[PDB]
Formats: C-alpha cells, structure tokens, sequence
C-alpha cells in the first residue's frame, strides 16, 4: 500500500518496465552506450511524458498488483510488518 518492508518482494511499477522496456532496446541499437548512460535518460525520459501516456503504463502495474495484495493477506500479522505498542497504567 504505502510503503513495505524488506522481505515481500514489492512487484514491479510502471515505472521500471517502461525502463526495463527501453533498457536494452538501447543498448542493442546503441551499444556504445554505457548500462548506466543507458537508463540515466530512459529515467529522465520518463519523468518529461504526459499522464495518459503514463496511465497506459500504469495498468500494466496495477493488472499485476494483484499479486502484493496476496502476498499482504498473510503479511496481515507480525510477520512481515512490526510495530511498537505501549501499555498505560492500571486501575483498581
């Protein structure tokens, strides 16, 4: 939802496939290029597009976001997520 924890491995966003989509596609055509030099701009060219353009994307994420929310349903306990709890004074 929010934000996870380490050990449920966090599904891919759209914005890594449109990267992962491009990453090699550059190289490929443009070896010279260096991994990083390579990604530096598909990041870079990703934050310049449009929303639609975005949204196209965002439902390949999403489409697949079925699989943290199962991943979660078992997270629902002190398995995955922790947290710290005080207990307060007593009474007669």
């Amino acid at each position: 939802g929010s934000s996870g924890s380490s050990g449920i491995k966090k599904p891919m966003s759209a914005s890594a496939l449109f990267v992962q989509d491009h990453r090699p596609q550059f190289l490929i055509e443009n070896p010279k290029t260096s991994l990083e030099d390579a990604t530096l701009q598909i990041e870079e060219l990703w934050k310049t597009l449009s929303e639609e353009e975005k949204l196209k994307y965002e439902e390949k994420a999403t489409k697949d976001l079925e699989r943290y929310n199962s991943q979660m349903k078992r997270a629902i306990e002190q398995e995955s997520q922790m947290s710290l709890k005080d207990s307060g004074p007593s009474s007669g």
